[PDB]
């Protein structure tokens, strides 16, 4: 069988997709667990991602196709099929509706010009990974749950972990041991005095009302402070690389500010950000895709980025067009599971290349293209450094 | 309580809407059936469409919350939840993936240009609607299921019985009496010889497969040649009509082609195609929705028109602005009954407006403004007729 993930190289799309577009559905073999199949049609991946016929949870007796050691487990929400995974879920959602969040643009805006105002007082050439992409989504979260400054770089220790496809079950025991003791007594605090923040809201939901349980509690807490921040940082330099290595860099956006919304759209659609994949789901009963009969109980993986340039979809798919307005890409996934924090994240990209076209539109890249150091080996694609210069 | 639906004239967005996306879920009564909520947010519109807890199903005695007098039964994809609906709707789902749709766009084109050769010869000014918007996508789905030209008019009819607010159970049972007795003939005859037409795919399934019973082969047919093409002759008027009541008329898409798909996504974001609304949801467990407690078997309505105004989603929601290229509407839906034909439609409104671009870049209405037969109290907005001058 074929091997999966395929052969790249930083944000590189490898061309072996334009082969498999045009053929029935593929089985491939992964680093762990059973095989899979390889969902890579626009119309394919939606199916994975919310059709009731596909599971995210193995029932069956399935080995976890994946790219980590450990399979990934856990009593949080990608854990939870529908209706429990909805009702769980829903503890959160109120904090993430586009009215809740378009209310943050302007503290996302303050700490981004903090971290900028930082930036430029260190002196061109920067790194904009240290200076803003880590910083700044890391905060955000961390005073939305009601966690300080200065513990900020605990929770990246336990979100690299969750992400290194290098990590063992225990890894994760150690993991999940640090983070109870961490989050507990922060309830203890809360409990004591409450605090109107999301943890707080969480500890109510749990002692007063009753609504979930203290496994849950942890679990939600678990999954926003692991899920929350590391994406939309890596995401921050990649839009900006992608950006930067263009003729024009930032002054179309520096032109057209109101084209900023189309351009994070765009960029979504376009960087391949994973170079792993995501949650495989497993057929709850025999149905065909792509030509193909697939059994129940069988996995079948959801590559969004090959969905995000499906040559049926989008035509001149591999072209970043800021203006492309393409139809809706799966870069933040669909059906149940269609990432709770999206608008909050379009927020954050926004707010960062408004930021940067009003203050820097002339950046460019503090070293050659050439030298950049995307990240290698790793679940994610990105820059180990961003260098900028002004 | 609340009268839905609400007073408004030809594609006005009712005011209305502006008070109530502020306000907690509201209850509303509608002119048959059980009350209703209504749905009106962004986020709230999606979960009606879309999560598990909502079933299409009055599975507890409710009186369907309508604008028709008979109730919408029967026992085609609009009648069936997940996992039931799922696989009925997968017997037609090859059929229009993108990849299959797309090979469409020739056809479309030539089937476009007949309807303009008509027209032109008709004189201006002539009645778009009569000689483009009604006959061109009737045309593709018929030809597409195997119905003949001449026996056009008939599936108009049965449509319009079906959209039509002053329909009874017995109008309905006419319907699908003559219907059935239409598509018998149809099915007698691709038994005695097949066709490689989509008719002739379902009467494969029902017979050689087995996949489908008789009545669903039936259901199926009915569903494609009731809903495939009226809406699309709406939207074809409706955009023409939207296009040419601005100064500038058709001469940015004109001038920028390229554009043409954005502006269509943004006229289905900003037309309130709908004077009604679509089929209720009902709850299949207590449920949050803005700030009110929906109770099991209570129905909500989900009003895609106003979640496409989403003040939260959409900054300046009641501006045709063509590049504006925004989060994706809920204009084709959401979840299992999002619009089967979503990217046939596409493909229509784009080659429609690449035609009538290319062929009249001049277009304007051919009376004043003023004097536009704007469909009163009917089910869908839009014009009886659409004079255009070039
Ligand atoms: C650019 C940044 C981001 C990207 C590209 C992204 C992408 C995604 C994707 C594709 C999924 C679904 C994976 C699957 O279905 O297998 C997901 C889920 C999730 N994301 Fe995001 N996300 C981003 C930012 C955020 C932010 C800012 C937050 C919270 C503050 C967040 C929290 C979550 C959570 C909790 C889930 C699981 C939701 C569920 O299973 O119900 N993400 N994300
Ligand atoms: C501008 C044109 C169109 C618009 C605005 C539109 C809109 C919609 C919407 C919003 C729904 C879901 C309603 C709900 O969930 O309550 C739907 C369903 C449906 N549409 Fe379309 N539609 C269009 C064109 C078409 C075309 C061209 C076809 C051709 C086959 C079609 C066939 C269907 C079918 C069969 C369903 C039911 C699907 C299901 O329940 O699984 N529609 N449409
Ligand atoms: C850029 C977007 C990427 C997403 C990525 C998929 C990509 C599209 C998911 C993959 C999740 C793995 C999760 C995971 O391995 C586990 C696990 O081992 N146990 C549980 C409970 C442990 C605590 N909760 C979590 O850590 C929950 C989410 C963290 C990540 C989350 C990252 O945001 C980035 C679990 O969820
Ligand atoms: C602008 C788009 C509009 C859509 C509209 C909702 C809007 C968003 C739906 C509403 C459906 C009503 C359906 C309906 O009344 C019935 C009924 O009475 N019996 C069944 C079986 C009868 C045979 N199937 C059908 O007629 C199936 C679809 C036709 C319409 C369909 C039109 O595309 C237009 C049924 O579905």
């Amino acid at each position: 069988l074929l091997t999966f993930p395929f052969a790249s190289t930083g944000l590189e799309f490898p061309p072996v997709y334009h082969e498999l577009y045009q053929q029935r559905l593929t089985k491939v073999r992964l680093p762990y667990g059973d095989d899979a199949y390889l969902a890579i049609r626009y119309a394919d991946v939606k199916t994975v991602l919310s059709d009731s016929r596909f599971s995210i949870v193995a029932s069956l007796g399935q080995d976890q196709p994946r790219t980590r050691a450990g399979a990934r487990v856990g009593n949080g929400l990608f854990s939870l099929d529908p209706p429990q995974h909805s009702r769980l879920r829903s503890v959160l959602g109120r904090d993430f509706t586009p009215r809740r969040v378009e209310k943050l643009r302007e503290r996302v805006r303050e700490l981004t010009d903090q971290c900028l105002d930082r930036m430029e007082a260190a002196g061109s050439p920067a790194d904009l990974v240290a200076h803003l992409a880590v910083p700044m989504p890391t905060a955000v979260v961390c005073e939305m749950m009601g966690v300080p400054e200065p513990d900020h770089h605990l929770f990246w220790g336990w979100a690299e972990t969750i992400l290194s496809n290098d990590t063992t079950p225990d890894d994760l025991i150690r993991r999940y041991q640090e983070f109870t003791a961490y989050m507990g007594a922060m309830v203890e605090e809360r409990r004591a005095r409450p605090t109107d923040d999301m943890f707080g809201m969480l500890v109510r939901a749990c002692d007063e009302e009753g609504r979930i349980t203290e496994i849950e509690m942890h679990a939600l807490a678990s999954d926003l402070l692991s899920a929350g921040f590391v994406s939309t940082a890596h995401q921050i330099a990649n839009f900006t690389a992608m950006l930067l290595a263009r003729p024009e860099r930032l002054q179309p956006l520096v032109d057209k500010p109101e084209q900023i919304p189309a351009a994070v759209e765009e960029l979504m659609r376009h960087v391949p950000i994973l170079s792993g994949f995501s949650f495989p789901r497993y057929a709850t009963e025999d149905l065909e895709m792509s030509g193909v009969t697939v059994r129940r109980g069988e996995a079948v993986i959801p590559v969004i980025a090959a969905a995000n340039r499906d040559p049926d979809v989008y035509p001149d798919a591999g072209r970043l067009d800021l203006e492309r307005n393409g139809l809706p890409h799966l870069g933040f996934g669909q059906g149940p599971h269609f990432c709770i924090g999206a608008h909050l994240a379009r927020v954050e990209l926004q707010v960062v290349l408004e930021a940067l076209t009003e203050r820097f539109p002339d950046l460019r890249f503090g070293i050659p293209e050439n030298a950049l150091k995307w990240k290698r080996g790793h679940f994610m694609n990105g820059l180990h450094e961003l260098p900028v210069a002004w």
